């Protein structure tokens, strides 16, 4: 029967013969479901696309200073260490030398993808190659101030924390950094490999050496990096310009210790915070990233699974199966259970759902026969009543479908008395079929969400059919401009609107999208083969319930 993921009637993972085909470069193409991006059919084709790069060895030419390491001159040595250099050296900057240095400073991905390397028997130093996972997370930690990765286990995770914390205190001065983990041992091999990255930069990005043990490192710019288990001892005690939290979910009698950085971080004297962590059950690491996804701390949520390693979607004959077998081979030799907890990230005692199921089982509906069109009318317009109405418009058309709510806010409980859903109903007669529901609740308002064919609804509506009562956040944008922050705060009080018994939803067709209507991190989405367009149009609803206008339409 199932793939052994999809256990239930849900799908977890789409079979390689739906995949969408490209043939281009004189080679079959399979687009990954995972990523959306195009792998090679052959095995042997991945490969001789991320191929493997030697950094050459040269102690001979200083003039060469992307490669260029005095290892051969000992005075110039820390320690007679060849690949690390003496405290307080000069460098002969160069103008080129400092336009590179300069270059790799704030352009983290090029500095990663060029200069850090791994030292290889066979081909001596290479150049790290990179996954895409690890390209989006350096992105992230560099451009954030704030920082929250919920990744699986077997990613090669510390690969990446070693090359940004190398990059960090070789292009920053007199920065402390602080690596915590539940070990010290942990946090002692965290930096290790930040040492492994530091030891191979050519002289010219390597700052000198003043300690270098292992438990801490310190550079003669100033800046340092210290491994620590985690304690509210350690965060106190110290300055930090950053601190890094390892394995964040399972440190246990953290909340003291995670108090005490509170202040290290909010408002605050302000300094980064990266964490980086597989998840623990509905733990104090829970409560971090729901408020990291549901934009309320200022952190920024990040998360890759086991699909990040593209080796994996090659079988055992070497073809592209999108990880169809090493999946199943996965689950096998071990348990779904397993698996789950070491590569998917997901929360033990919860489902994905933004609803609770604790809250959608508790759900009843109103059924109703709707219009010639998609209308379902649940409790009738009446005079002296405040209504509100949200337009999710396709694109589309099955695809997906226009999805209209209308809510009667009148009383303090907000409840869903009408909605159009249609993939029939074009958008350019749409227009007039929604004004006439919304002429029917009390000269209705109506926050349009903006995509292509909002706008364009939008437009009929305010302006050909010239209905006075369409909401709008400015004069360019005739409805709700889509941003990541809006549908992330718009699910977060849709949730609480849901849960709070504030909004009634009568429709159940709605609720059955809620049931389906969960995790996609960072965001949720419908899972496979489901739609999320009566969701997604409650969201704006989310959204406008924030806003200020609103408290009163
Ligand atoms: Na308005």
């Amino acid at each position: 029967d199932f793939h052994p993921l999809n256990e239930a009637g849900k799908i977890l993972i789409k079979h390689p013969s739906l995949a969408e085909r490209k043939d281009e470069d004189g080679i079959h193409w399979i687009k990954s479901q995972w990523d959306g991006k195009w792998y090679p059919e052959k095995f042997s084709d991945y490969l001789r696309l991320h191929k493997i790069v030697k950094i050459p060895n040269n102690s001979d030419k200083p003039e060469l200073f992307q490669t260029y390491k005095d290892k051969n001159n000992k005075r110039s040595r820390y320690m007679g260490l060849p690949n690390l250099k003496r405290a307080n050296i000069k460098t002969q900057w160069t103008r080129e030398m400092v336009e590179e240095w300069k270059k790799c400073r704030d352009d983290i991905v090029y500095f990663a993808e060029t200069y850090c390397a791994i030292t290889h028997i066979d081909y001596g130093v290479i150049k790290v190659q990179l996954r895409d996972y690890q390209r989006d997370m350096l992105k992230i930690m560099s451009s954030k101030r704030m920082t929250v990765c919920n990744l699986s286990r077997q990613l090669g995770k510390t690969t990446v924390v070693a090359i940004f914390l190398a990059h960090f205190v070789c292009f920053n001065k007199d920065k402390a950094v602080g690596i915590l983990a539940h070990k010290g041992s942990m946090s002692a091999e965290v930096l290790d490999r930040t040492k492994q990255a530091i030891e191979l930069l050519p002289d010219f990005l390597q700052p000198g050496i003043v300690e270098w043990n292992k438990g801490s490192i310190e550079l003669d710019n100033g800046s340092s990096i210290g491994a620590y288990a985690s304690s509210p001892d350690a965060v106190r005690g110290n300055s930090f310009a950053m601190i890094y939290i390892e394995d964040c979910a399972f440190i246990p009698n953290f909340h003291d210790s995670w108090l005490a950085i509170q202040p290290v971080i909010s408002s605050g004297r302000r300094s980064k915070i990266i964490i980086t962590t597989t998840p623990n059950g509905l733990n104090h690491f829970y409560d971090i990233w729901t408020a990291a996804v549901e934009g309320k701390s200022g952190f920024e949520p990040y998360t890759a699974i086991w699909n990040s390693v593209k080796e994996r979607l090659y079988n055992d004959e070497d073809i592209f199966d999108d990880g169809w077998q090493w999946s199943i081979q996965t689950i096998n030799g071990s348990s779904l259970a397993q698996f789950r907890q070491e590569h998917t990230a997901a929360f033990e005692g919860t489902s994905g759902t933004l609803i609770s199921g604790m809250k959608l089982a508790v759900m009843d509906f109103i059924e109703v026969t709707p219009d010639d069109h998609g209308f379902h009318q649940f409790k009738k317009p009446e005079p002296d009543r405040k209504y509100i109405a949200t337009l999710d418009c396709s694109e589309g058309r099955g695809q997906d479908y226009h999805a209209l709510h209308i809510i009667d806010v009148t009383d303090d409980v907000w409840e869903q008395v009408g909605v159009l859903h249609s993939n029939t109903i074009s958008h350019l007669i749409l227009p007039d079929i929604v004004m006439r529901y919304l002429v029917e609740y009390n000269e209705c308002p109506v926050y349009i969400e903006l995509n292509s064919t909002g706008v364009s609804v939008a437009k009929s509506l305010y302006m050909d059919l010239e209905y006075e009562g369409v909401i709008c956040d400015s004069y360019t944008d005739l409805g709700m401009k889509q941003t990541k922050r809006t549908k992330a705060v718009g699910c977060s009080t849709l949730k609480d609107l849901i849960e709070k018994d504030k909004l009634i939803i009568h429709h159940r067709a709605t609720i059955q999208e809620f049931r389906t209507f969960s995790e996609k991190g960072v965001s949720w989405a419908a899972e496979e083969g489901y739609h999320d367009d009566l969701v997604m149009s409650l969201v704006i609803f989310g959204w406008l319930s924030t806003q200020s206008k609103f408290i009163d339409y």
